[PDB]
């Protein structure tokens, strides 16, 4: 791993943990969530460079193409990959209740 500071403690996704699936585009999301100072990981098997698995309660928000078909997990709230794009543009955390 690599350590280092960025500048200040002002990020839209400060601490917030996110997750991307093989269905949704990570190349875009990842780069984004990261640039916005957010945590994002993917399936180790899918591609190397991951930290936590999809079975880590730690995960606060989970991005998926079909949040309906697949059930949810206690504490964890699944949402579409559009919830993030709409947030970054609005520089605010939109109510996942709408994208659920």
């Amino acid at each position: 791993g690599s350590s280092g500071s960025s500048g200040k403690h002002k990020k839209l996704f400060e601490g917030l943990k996110f997750f991307l699936n093989r269905e949704v585009p990570r190349e875009a999301l990842a780069f984004i969530i990261r640039s916005f100072g957010g945590e994002v990981s993917w399936d180790k098997s899918l591609c190397i460079g991951a930290t936590y698995d999809v079975t880590d309660s730690r995960i606060t928000h989970q991005i998926v193409d079909r949040p309906g078909q697949q059930t949810s997990v206690i504490g964890r709230c699944y949402v579409q990959p559009q919830w993030v794009f709409d947030s970054v543009n609005a520089r605010l955390l939109l109510p996942v209740a709408e994208y659920f």
